[PDB]
RNA sequence: GCCGGGCCACCCCUCCCACGGCGCGACCGCUGGGGCGGACUGUCCAGUGCGCCCCGGGCGGGUCGCGCCGUCGGGCCCGGG
């Protein structure tokens, strides 16, 4: 069968709905205010 | 000294181009709010970007058009009396 019929066909091509399965990095001032808020939190722990 | 032409000087009108200034309009990026979908953060319920739409405003520069101002301006110092 091999020797028969070798030539390849390719999978059709499929539609995508887009659907994102990662996570995207995080942005400058997102992590700036991530700090912010850490450091609020801790002082706001250490003053109660 | 012998007869004509043209030009600039009078006085008035009008074209184009160049330069500088002022004001208006069209296209741009950057920046404060609202609506939507979601993703995330914080040892108070609070907050942060993201993609779309609405954007009411600001910013100046790059180009275009418009009007005015100024030039012992340039067009044989355009042309008309």
């Amino acid at each position: 069968a091999i020797r028969e019929n070798p030539v390849y066909e390719k999978k059709p091509k499929r539609e995508v709905k887009k659907k994102r399965w990662n996570r995207p990095k995080m942005s400058l001032a997102q992590k700036k205010d991530r700090v912010a808020q850490k450091k609020a939190s801790f002082l706001r722990a250490q003053e109660r």
